C-alpha cells in the first residue's frame, strides 16, 4: 500500500480552447488558436477548436463526472478573449457569467477549483499588437489578472499565472508548431522574458486583490539522460535548464537565467534584460510541474543548439513519447534540491492511447492505468523523501483537441464521441477513482 499526506489535493485537468467549443459565442473576441487552427496546414486533418467536447453547453454535466468519480480538485483555464474580447480595455459581462457558473458548481459539490490564467488562448487583438513579443503585454496580462481576482477571487483561492511558458515561447515563435506560429529565435526569447515580467506583475496585482490565497506558475518537464557516460553530460545539463523549469525558477528565485541558457542565448535576450530581474522575482506559494515523458540525449555538433534526441527501445504512448516513471521521482527530487519551493503540485501527467469502445459498451484502458499506476508510485516515493508534494492532477478529464495534433490524440481518462458528444468513463477513470476514494494506490 501507498498511501499519501491526509489533505492531499487529486485532481484532474483541462484547458479551455481544448474542450469548450463555441469559440465565437456571447460576445467572445477571436483567439490565436482560432486563427491558427483556422489557417491551412497548422493542424492535423484541419481540425479547429470550434466543437470539440461542446463543453461551452455540456460543463454542468462533466461537473457531475468529477463529482461521480469522488476527484477532490479540478485544474481549469480561462479564455482571455472571453473576459476582454479586444484583450483590454471592455469586460464581456456573458464571459465572466460563463465561469461564475462553473465555480459554483464546483464549490457546491465540494471540489476546489484550481484556474489557470493563461492557457495559450491569447486574444487574437494582442497578437495584432506583437502579443508576448511586446513589453506592453506585462501591462496587459497585469489588467486581465486583476479583472479575473476581482470577479473570481472571493471564491477561487488557488490560481495559475502561465501554463508552460517555454512552450508558449519556443514552440510558439520559434518551431512555429503553436500559435502564433513564428518562427524567430530572437522573438523566441523575447517572449521568454516578457512571460516572467507578465507573470510576476499578475503575482504582484494577486497580493493586493486576493489577500487569502495562493498563486504559483506551471511548467512542462522531461527527465533527460546522456547517451554515453562522456559532453553528453552537459547537453543533458543544458536541457534541463532550457526546457525544465530552471528557464524560469533560476529568474524568480536567484534572479538571473541559468547559466547554459546565457552562454547559448544571451545574443537573443533583450540589451538590458537584467534590468527586469528583482521585479520577476517577485514571491509565488507554490511550483506546478506537468510531466510526460523521458529522453536520452547526445551532444551533436551540426543539431540547432548542440543537441540530438536518440531513439531508445521503450515503450511508447500514441504521441511516440517513452514512457519513463522515475522521471517523476527525479524532476520531484530536482525541484527540491534547487530551488526549495515551500509547495509543489503535479499539475499535469498522463499519456493518449488508441483507444476504442468494446462491443461490452466499455474503454479497456489497461495501458493508461499502468502508466499511472506507475508515475503515482513514483511521486508517492518523492513525498517520502520529503518533496513537499501537496497535489497530483491527471491530464485530461476528456479527450479533447490536442493542439497541432487535433482529435486524433485522446488523453481523457473519460472518452468521447465526437459525432454525438456521449462521454463514456474509461476503465482508467473508474481505477483513479478508487485510488482518490483511498487517498493511494494499493497493489
Ligand atoms: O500534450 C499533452 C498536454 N501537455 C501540455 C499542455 O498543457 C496540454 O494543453 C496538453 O494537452
Amino acid at each position: 500500500v501507498k498511501k499519501f499526506p491526509e489533505g492531499f489535493l487529486w485532481g484532474v485537468a483541462t484547458a479551455s480552447y481544448q474542450i469548450e467549443g463555441s469559440p465565437l459565442a456571447d460576445g467572445a473576441g477571436m483567439s490565436i488558436w482560432h486563427t491558427f487552427s483556422h489557417t491551412p496546414g497548422n493542424v492535423k486533418n484541419g481540425d479547429t477548436g470550434d466543437v470539440a467536447c461542446d463543453h461551452y453547453n455540456r460543463w454542468k454535466e462533466d461537473i457531475e463526472i468529477i463529482e461521480k468519480l469522488g476527484v477532490k480538485a479540478y485544474r481549469f483555464s480561462i479564455s482571455w478573449p472571453r473576459i476582454l474580447p479586444e484583450g483590454t480595455g471592455r469586460v464581456n459581462q456573458k464571459g465572466l457569467d460563463f465561469y461564475n457558473r462553473i465555480i459554483d458548481t464546483l464549490l457546491e459539490k465540494g471540489i476546489t477549483p484550481f484556474v489557470t490564467i493563461y492557457h495559450w488562448d491569447l486574444p487574437f487583438a494582442l497578437q495584432l499588437k506583437g502579443g508576448w513579443a511586446n513589453r506592453e503585454i506585462a501591462d496587459w496580462f497585469a489588467e486581465y489578472s486583476r479583472v479575473l481576482f476581482e470577479n473570481f477571487g472571493d471564491r477561487v483561492k488557488n490560481w495559475i499565472t502561465l501554463n508552460e511558458p517555454w512552450v508558449v515561447a519556443i514552440v510558439g515563435h520559434l518551431y512555429g508548431v503553436h500559435a502564433p506560429g513564428m518562427r524567430d529565435i530572437y522573438v523566441a526569447f523575447r517572449a521568454v522574458h516578457n512571460l516572467l515580467r507578465a507573470h510576476a506583475r499578475a503575482v504582484k496585482v494577486f497580493r493586493e486583490t486576493v489577500k487569502d490565497g495562493k498563486i504559483g506558475i506551471v511548467f512542462n518537464n522531461g527527465y533527460f539522460e546522456p547517451a554515453s557516460e562522456k559532453e553528453d553530460i552537459r547537453a543533458v545539463r543544458f536541457m534541463h535548464q532550457f526546457n525544465n523549469y530552471p528557464l524560469f525558477l533560476n529568474p524568480i528565485y536567484r534572479g538571473d537565467y541559468p547559466e547554459l541558457v546565457l552562454e547559448f542565448a544571451r545574443e537573443y535576450l533583450p540589451e538590458n534584460y537584467k534590468d527586469d530581474m528583482s521585479e520577476i522575482q517577485e514571491k509565488i506559494d507554490f511550483v506546478g510541474l506537468n510531466y510526460y515523458s523521458g529522453h536520452l540525449v547526445k551532444f551533436d555538433p551540426d543539431a540547432p543548439a548542440k543537441v540530438s534526441f536518440v531513439e531508445r527501445d521503450l515503450p511508447k504512448t500514441a504521441m511516440g513519447w517513452e514512457i519513463v516513471p522515475e522521471g517523476i521521482y527525479w524532476i520531484l527530487k530536482k525541484v527540491k534540491e534547487e530551488y526549495n519551493p515551500p509547495e509543489v503540485y503535479i499539475t499535469e501527467n498522463g499519456a493518449a492511447f488508441d483507444d476504442v469502445v468494446s462491443e461490452d459498451g466499455r474503454v479497456h484502458d489497461q495501458n493508461r492505468i499502468d502508466y499511472l499506476k506507475a508515475h503515482i508510485g513514483q511521486a508517492w516515493k518523492a513525498i517520502q523523501e520529503g518533496v513537499p508534494l501537496k497535489g497530483y492532477f491527471v491530464w485530461s478529464l476528456l479527450d479533447n483537441f490536442e493542439w497541432a495534433e487535433g482529435y486524433s490524440k485522446r488523453f481523457g481518462i473519460v472518452y468521447v464521441d465526437y459525432s454525438t458528444q456521449k462521454r463514456i468513463v474509461k476503465d482508467s477513470g473508474y481505477w483513479y477513482s478508487n485510488v482518490v476514494k483511498n487517498n493511494g494506490l494499493e497493489d
